[PDB]
């Protein structure tokens, strides 16, 4: 449990959309974060898949504000304190808005993913993964924008999946934090894309997975990373 509370874009402070907070007030600032009604600070489950919650997480809308990036630039994500106990994969993946992002339906974004790292080592189950990285960095996470891709507006989906529980159907909690950027650089790649309602299914093999044990290898859920 746990969520995106500021971002670091190239060194500029961003704040995050505080869903402890905001949902309970009246006139919450403009962020480039999106909000979301996730206020138990909670998941989306194997169950919301092929729904919309698994897009931005659960009740999201766009973010009213979109941050500039500079070339092959970092995106910091600052999350509160992440429990040890979340283990998994930390996945990146941009959608192009094609205009506003603040104006975006969700449903239509088409993702692809930009970044993922899974299981990091399995000599003691339940092993070393991207979450215990993100712990150890500070509760945070680097995404670096590829320089190859066309310059717009882009939604950044940052997900934890964690697997603590994901040895039943459904189990597997997914942690989805959306923000608007203006991605800038010479890249004119289009890379082809996912619906948010499309990138896992509850019988993936990095989904339903039980880590108490020694893996050899572990899938990382979700479309082909591009490059
Ligand atoms: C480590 O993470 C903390 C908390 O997530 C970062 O704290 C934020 O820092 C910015 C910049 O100074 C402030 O504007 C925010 O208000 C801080 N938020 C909180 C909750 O403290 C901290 O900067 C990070 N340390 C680094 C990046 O060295
Ligand atoms: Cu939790
Ligand atoms: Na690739």
């Amino acid at each position: 449990h746990g969520f995106v509370q500021n971002i670091v874009i190239d060194g500029k402070n961003y704040g995050g959309y505080l869903v402890n907070q905001y949902p309970y007030m009246s006139n919450p600032p403009e962020v480039i974060a999106w909000s979301t009604t996730a206020t138990d600070l909670g998941f989306v489950d194997g169950t919301g898949y092929q729904t919309p919650d698994i897009i931005c997480h659960r009740g999201a809308k766009p973010g009213a504000l979109t941050a500039p990036v500079s070339p092959g630039g970092t995106v910091e994500l600052q999350w509160t304190p992440w429990p040890d106990s979340h283990h998994g994969p930390v996945i990146n993946y941009l959608a192009p808005c094609n205009g506003d992002c603040s104006t975006v339906d969700k449903t239509q974004l088409e993702f692809f993913k930009i970044a993922e790292s899974g299981l990091i080592n399995d000599d003691n189950p339940p092993g070393i993964w991207a979450s215990d990285n993100l712990i150890a960095a500070n509760n945070s996470w680097t995404v670096t924008i590829p320089t190859t891709i066309a310059p717009g507006n882009y939604v950044l989906r940052h997900e934890i999946i964690a697997l603590h529980s994901a040895q039943n159907q459904d189990g597997a909690q997914n942690y989805p934090q959306c923000i608007n950027l203006q991605v800038t650089g010479g890249g004119s790649d289009n890379p082809a894309g996912t619906l948010g309602t499309a990138l896992y299914h509850d019988t993936d093999p990095g989904i339903l997975i039980n880590i108490y044990q020694k893996l050899s290898s572990y899938i990382i859920p979700g479309p082909p990373l591009y490059t």
